[PDB]
């Protein structure tokens, strides 16, 4: 549909990544705030998340217990906080540079785009052994998802591209996505439909399972969106950092 709704965050600056839970929590990181905000369905009172020292921090991900995950780049590290508790964890990742995307499968494994390294990197939960996906010449990969099949997702945006690796496999596979300018976001839905924000193009487009068929969502009023994720219903919700909104549109 075209049907969207601007949400009721307040004191955004620079908004850039997002998720959304199961209940249909949106959770933000307000990157040039240092902090990681959450408003809950309906709800219409923005939460702050007990973090604590982050820089510019990006990438966000909750797992189905409510950790909440976030890449906080400005210090190479990748910090969780389980919900409703006041201890940040800053998992053992090594060598990470500028990390800006991290995804978080159902096992509770933690994906991370370590950006400034041009890899993708995984610790399983609880492990200490960092382990590199076999992706094959990243080039400032970006944005990470990972759908309910362990299919991990990438925007690989300095070779302007977006590619999936299925899970055990050793061979991505570059989508056939039409017309990007430097992606961004990457977000996948239970039908595995892929949202990328094609962020030099100011648009968030869509690519069916397989399909060759891409959709550019009937968003109004975009300035410089960033972020994007899907909910279990299909609405989808965008960053946009050019007007530090967070708006979603239903399906
Ligand atoms: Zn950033
Ligand atoms: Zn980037
Ligand atoms: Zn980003
Ligand atoms: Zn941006």
């Amino acid at each position: 549909s075209n049907t969207q709704t601007v949400l009721p965050f307040t004191g955004l600056n620079t908004p850039s990544g997002v998720a959304v839970d199961s209940a249909g929590t949106v959770y933000v990181t307000d990157h040039g705030n240092n902090r990681v905000v959450k408003l809950a369905a309906g709800s219409t009172n923005q939460v702050t998340l007990p973090f604590t020292g982050l820089n510019t921090p990006h990438g966000v991900a909750v797992d189905s217990a409510g950790t909440v995950y976030v890449t906080d780049h400005g210090n190479n590290r990748v910090v969780k906080l389980a919900a409703g508790s006041n201890t940040q964890t800053v998992l053992p990742f090594t060598g990470l540079n500028t990390p800006s995307g991290v995804a978080v499968d159902s096992a509770g494994t933690v994906y991370v785009t370590d950006h400034g390294n041009n890899r993708v990197v995984k610790l399983a939960a609880g492990s200490t052994n960092q382990v590199t996906l076999p992706f094959t010449g990243l080039n400032t990969p970006h944005g990470v998802a990972v759908d309910s099949a362990g299919t991990v997702y990438v925007t690989d945006h300095g070779n302007n591209r977006v590619v999936k690796l299925a899970a055990g496999s050793n061979t991505q596979t570059v989508l056939p996505f039409t017309g990007l300018n430097t992606p961004s976001g990457v977000a996948v839905d239970s039908a595995g439909t892929v949202y990328v924000t094609d962020h030099g193009n100011n648009r968030v487009v869509k690519l069916a399972a397989g399909s060759t068929n891409q959709v550019t969502l009937p968003f109004t009023g975009l300035n410089t969106p960033h972020g994007v994720a899907v909910d279990s219903a299909g609405t989808v919700y965008v960053t946009d950092h050019g007007n530090n909104r967070v708006v979603k549109l239903a399906a």
